[PDB]
């Protein structure tokens, strides 16, 4: 180990379980706001279940950490600048740690599945370093996360419903601009227990709803400029066949000089809502996406709370 840690990358914990220690290789952030990434292949090829996490952040410097599963990490080197990519394939978020917005534990009996036919072969870890002290550009850092994996089949499988907005432009100086996303849901029940929101600097607030016969149930609402942890859903919201998932990101064009495209162009703005759910294992899938607004009509009736600043 690069920071003198004696823990191996795998530690068997009893007959069916093991821990993976996923730790940066002695990296030295030389600048403030640096995103380093690394990858860790699953040691088993059979499917396995991620049931628990323990963060190992340098509290001096580490702002947030994210952990993804995927099959095509963006590099095969010991580490890399995450601005290069996370994975060149889809990157399925498993965990977020933020310094001033502490993670919530997985519900009991809930586990993400990895490996096997359908599951991620690799973890990719992102460690974002905030403002760093001068006089630290020979300090080696091994921040990351310890993952509890089991090969015991879990009764509930966690996954991610990803809502993204790609059809909306922000005109310069326009005070408030909404980006609405909506998709009909057509699987077996999922039950949303957490969420995380992401825009860049123009995002004001992001809110997620289940709409069922024209009644809206909040999934969750957060300002994207607060720490983008997974915020817990106090009472898990069941979403079933026939519901619509609806989301609204509120943006500002204030202070801008040209129009800002939200989504693709991989340019300037985006709006992503990470809806973390579990499904009864036999009906489960690990992820779903919504990238459209099938029912723009609906937003005329949106609850007024969806529009309230969270400054
Ligand atoms: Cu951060
Ligand atoms: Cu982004």
């Amino acid at each position: 180990n690069e920071c003198l840690g004696t823990i191996g990358p795998v530690t068997p914990l009893d007959a069916s379980d093991f821990a993976l220690d996923i730790r940066m290789p002695g990296v030295t952030p030389k600048e403030s706001d640096t995103y380093f990434c690394m990858s860790m292949r699953l040691p088993v090829d059979e499917e396995a279940f991620v049931i628990d996490f323990k963060p190992r952040a340098s509290m001096d410097t580490v702002h947030h950490m994210l952990l993804f599963g995927c099959n095509m990490p963006s590099s095969t080197g010991s580490y890399w600048f995450c601005d290069e990519g996370t994975c060149t394939d889809k990157a399925n978020i498993l965990y977020a740690w933020a310094r001033n917005a502490p993670p919530t534990r997985l519900p009991k009996g809930v586990g993400f599945r990895v490996g096997g036919e359908t599951g991620s072969k690799y973890f990719v870890l992102q460690v974002h370093y905030g403002d760093i002290s001068a006089f630290r550009d020979n300090h080696k850092d091994c921040s990351g996360v310890s993952v509890h994996l089991t090969r015991v089949p879990q009764p509930l499988i966690a996954g991610m419903y990803l809502m993204m907005s790609v059809d909306t432009v922000i005109p310069p100086g326009e005070k408030v601009v909404n980006a609405d996303i909506s998709c009909q849901y057509k699987m077996y029940p999922m039950h949303v227990f957490a969420y995380r929101v992401h825009t860049h600097h123009l995002g004001k607030v992001v809110s997620g709803y289940r709409v069922r016969n024209g009644q809206w149930t909040l999934i969750g609402r957060q300002n994207p400029q607060l720490p983008q942890a997974f915020y817990p859903v106090e009472h898990p919201v069941d979403v079933t066949f026939g519901d619509i998932l609806a989301a609204r990101c509120v943006f500002t064009g204030e202070g801008r000089t040209e129009a800002t495209h939200i989504g693709g162009t991989s340019s300037d703005e985006m709006c992503n809502l990470y809806i973390m759910y579990y499904m009864e294992a036999k009906y489960a899938l690990s992820f779903m996406t919504c990238t459209k607004n099938v029912a723009p009509d609906m937003f005329r009736t949106i609850p007024a709370e969806a529009n309230i600043p969270i400054p």
